[PDB]
């Protein structure tokens, strides 16, 4: 009992654009909202949860530190990216990890499209977790291939105190951890 | 080493608002980023473990429609800080309005962010308990806010992984990306 009206265009960037959406709310009243959409009309993204398996060693989660100019600082991140011209979510994922990070991983699961800020934007991404083969040699001495303009500073980070090593990072360095990777540590912590 | 040299607004809405951005990037090579603001932290999460005797904790989350998505997400209770509030203050008051539940703290995060490639967006994310047994959070009533619509659907946190994939598949409705990687570190615990 709640569907969009209509949409109005308020802006449109190159990238990004900015929308009146209208929408009937349940009691019969019409609302509006301001939604931001890509110019570019599948989910739109993926980040990938890396755990980086070595024997004799506890397991490492793969993030990575980026600048992101909307926080105007850096930003602790799970490896992610657009998914690109009709490609697969797995696929997008394997490869952003290597381009990102370097590792050669193997697919253990994959979400359904989940949104990304709901009450701003209709972004989605699959969320991808894959396992890396620490043990393997492409896995020994990794190589990060980033694209025009990408800057990638990788950090792993035992899974067994993630949560601890990412509030010391946080208390230190003065950096943003993001929202997916806090929830993933938190329930590490709460699974007991 | 990389840092903001401009930001220059583009267009403002009533709520939102859309800058082209100029940064140093480390190469010393000036570029530019289309970035969202609105016109502290801006919000909170709600983590609530529902704990009752003889029962499996759950974990309580909303379905609202939300806009930007043109249909209804399965979400964490977040809201607003409001001026002066504590991000434990708004939780608990967020939970409350949303779920009816009346929540204790149990920790608060340190400010992340939401979409970092896209705006500034900060929450705390605040994990509340929530003790079923009190009479209080025996029938709670949701006290929304104005224009404010939601349902309440709490799952086992030793089943929550599975039971989201569940109503994905029953349903028309999209999990928040915070939810699912919740559910994941659980099972991957
Ligand atoms: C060469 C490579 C490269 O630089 N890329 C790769 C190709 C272009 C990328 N891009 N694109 C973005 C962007 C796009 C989508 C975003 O979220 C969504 C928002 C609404 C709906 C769905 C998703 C967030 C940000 C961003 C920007 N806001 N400004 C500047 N550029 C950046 C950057
Ligand atoms: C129930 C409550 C209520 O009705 N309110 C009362 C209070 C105002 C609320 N508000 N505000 C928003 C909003 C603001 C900012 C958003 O993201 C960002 C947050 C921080 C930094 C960068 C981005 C997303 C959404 C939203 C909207 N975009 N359209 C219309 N109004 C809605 C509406
Ligand atoms: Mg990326
Ligand atoms: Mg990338
Ligand atoms: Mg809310
Ligand atoms: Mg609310």
């Amino acid at each position: 009992k709640q569907y969009i009206i209509s949409e109005e265009l308020i802006s449109e960037g190159k990238w990004v654009k900015l929308e009146k959406t209208t929408y009937m709310d349940p009691t019969g009243k019409t609302r509006t909202w301001e939604s931001v959409k890509r110019t570019t009309r599948t989910a739109d993204g993926v980040a990938v949860i890396p755990v980086l398996q070595r024997t004799l060693h506890y397991e490492c989660i793969v993030l990575v530190k980026q600048f992101r100019p909307p926080m105007g600082g850096y930003c602790i991140e799970f490896p992610a990216g657009l998914i690109d011209d009709g490609e697969t979510p797995e696929a997008a994922a394997l490869r952003e990890l290597e381009e990102e990070t370097g590792y050669k991983g193997d697919i253990a699961e994959c979400s359904p499209a989940v949104c990304m800020d709901p009450g701003l934007s209709n972004c989605t991404i699959h969320i991808v977790t894959v396992t890396i083969n620490g043990d393997d040699a492409e896995n020994a001495r990794p190589k990060p291939k980033p694209g025009d303009g990408e800057f990638v500073e990788v950090i792993s980070l035992p899974k067994n105190d993630l949560l601890q090593r990412l509030d010391a990072l946080v208390a230190e360095e003065h950096l943003t951890v993001d929202a997916r990777v806090y929830s993933y540590a938190l329930a590490l912590k709460h699974a007991n």
